[PDB]
């Protein structure tokens, strides 16, 4: 099985990253949120064909997880559907690139929204308000963004992103995937 | 000092039980919040006189938190004062009855929020809904209130709460009072 602790970050994407609406339930409606947030924040500064596209690779991402976690065809992703989804997958799964090709969706939005300036780095005053807007208990920003980045030893880009997202879907113990949480390991 | 763990459920109660407006700080207005939440939901079941009460116990709660924390006067209480004032009551307490006396005020009004039916329990249900609606990751509810009953041998009560409250302030290693953060030890 999963044990409680892989079981207990399993919710927490559920719950973060997904259920937007937050009903206990993945639903098309909990990715039109997200573009209500997109859209929500970056106005005018995205044109039309913009949000078409990020519209476009939500309903494809939704196509996806709905295909696999929906056992029973009504279009909604429950908890428990989507446990079993990730014990199948942790049960045979051995880098980012062998997660479901939703993930691959997932990963990019979720670091995107994070790096709020760009640049393809989330640096600490980014993390710090990733922990803010984001209710996570980060009570030590700098040592929690020292874990990802090693003592500056790595960046924090869209590869360094991977591997955390990566370790906190499939790792057995706390590991630095843990800093996507907010914690430290 | 106070190691990770301990400052993590340190950073959650400053979170989710104190600091209701979001702004990294602790005063009055956080408690003005409370009085909100508290007629929000009661509206008419509660009289005129009830609400004053209510509020009289919160003043006189603010009033011995920012007396004990608040160092440099200024009627804030910020994460830095809160963790202070942790690091010297952990240094020095053994039962509930040791926590300062604002605590006295927080964990009875913590505990009839979660007793949404004022039969002085938390049922199962009740649990269920302070996990959401109080945004936790509860992956199996069941099995974390089977922790806080110890398998049906203690009611989920004031002195079970009262118990829980205290090892989620002090304790140096995951237990029961890990299932207040909707969490299994
Ligand atoms: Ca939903
Ligand atoms: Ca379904
Ligand atoms: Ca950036
Ligand atoms: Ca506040
Ligand atoms: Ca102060
Ligand atoms: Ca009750």
């Amino acid at each position: 099985g999963l044990n409680d602790f892989q079981k207990q970050k399993i919710k927490f994407t559920f719950d973060f990253f997904l259920d937007m609406n937050h009903d206990g339930s993945i639903q098309d409606n909990d990715f039109e949120d997200m573009m209500t947030r997109y859209k929500e924040v970056n106005k005018g500064s995205l044109s039309d064909a913009d949000y078409k596209s990020m519209q476009a690779s939500l309903e494809d991402e939704w196509r996806d997880l709905k295909g696999r976690a929906d056992i029973n065809k009504d279009d909604v992703v429950s908890w428990e559907e989507y446990l079993a989804m990730w014990e199948k997958t942790i049960a045979t799964c051995k880098s980012v690139a062998d997660l479901p090709a939703w993930c691959q969706n997932r990963i990019p939005f979720l670091f995107k929204g994070m790096d709020v300036s760009g640049d393809g780095i989330v640096d600490l005053e980014e993390f710090q308000n990733y922990c803010k807007n984001f209710q996570l208990q980060c009570a030590d920003v700098p040592a929690v963004y020292n874990v990802i980045t090693d003592g500056g030893k790595v960046t924090f880009d869209l590869n360094r992103y991977k591997e955390l997202y990566y370790r906190l879907l499939t790792s057995p113990a706390a590991d630095a995937g843990n800093t996507l949480m907010g914690q430290k390991p």
